[PDB]
């Protein structure tokens, strides 16, 4: 049920955040949910501050657009920036300041692993081109689990590597010749690499694209926008095969096409 991204539709906003607290951050559902989470469990993070440690957890859909919160998860590990995501039942997300990736399960609140990636860059060495500590990128596909991210000897392009789910080991490697650096955000769909560049802060691009499957790269043009000029946050959603978004306080999904 895969193919290559050949449109990104525009934006819908599914909820704004009540405070200026909700600026930037990261909202996720589960491509693979497990009890007793369904498709429709939204978990929310407000990213702005020092210390961000509350992940709110809505049961329905219709719940995390208009009512409150069934849970609110107090993280025992600080968490930097919005790369997290949400798989199979578990939070991963890295630490504040570091390069370590945790993994934290869901209903039972127990970090079940916690590990550094290998050379990885953090903390401001290779963030997207907008800054905002975004050096490291998780990212679910129809595959399993990706961290996007970049190391010295990589020379300042974008990694990317196939992680164990369970205890974070890191499968296979692949490096690509794009600067981290040079792009706003990016997410892999089934293998491939995709990046987001901005023009302005409204108008943004998905200019590259890295096959995992051939090594192959391309250049692309695929416009869509920011309709709240500031995106913090852009991941793809395997299940639902949209894109996930935070745009200044806002909480949007783009359509998309594959070939
Ligand atoms: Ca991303
Ligand atoms: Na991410």
């Amino acid at each position: 049920g895969c193919g290559e991204l050949v449109w990104v539709g525009e934006p819908l906003t599914l909820r704004t955040a009540e405070t200026i607290t909700g600026k930037y951050g990261v909202w996720m559902r589960d491509p693979k949910p497990t009890y007793p989470y369904t498709q429709e469990t939204t978990w929310r993070i407000d990213t702005v501050g020092t210390d961000v440690r509350q992940v709110f957890e809505y049961d329905l859909i219709s719940q995390f657009m208009q009512g409150y919160p069934s849970k609110v998860h107090i993280l025992p590990r600080p968490l930097e920036s919005t790369g997290a995501v949400v798989y199979s039942g578990s939070l991963y997300f890295q630490g504040a300041e570091s390069r370590t990736v945790i993994r934290y399960e869901l209903n039972t609140e127990t970090v079940k692993a916690e590990k550094e990636i290998p050379g990885a860059g953090y903390h401001g060495q290779f963030p997207y081109s907008w800054g905002g500590y975004t050096d490291i990128d998780l990212a679910v596909d129809e595959a399993g689990l990706w961290v996007i991210y970049s190391t010295d000897d990589a020379k300042g392009a974008i990694v990317l590597s196939k992680l164990n789910p369970e205890n974070l080991e890191l499968e296979q490697t692949w490096e690509t010749n794009i600067r981290k650096q040079s792009v706003a955000n990016a997410f892999i769909i089934c293998g491939t690499l995709y990046t987001v560049s901005s023009y302005t802060s409204a108008d943004a691009t998905v200019n590259f694209a890295y096959d995992t499957g051939t090594g192959i790269s391309k250049t692309l043009t695929i416009p869509f926008k920011n309709r709240y000029k500031y995106s913090s946050m852009i991941d793809y959603n395997p299940l639902e095969k949209k894109l996930f978004a935070w745009d200044n306080l806002n909480m949007v999904t783009y359509d998309i096409k594959l070939s």
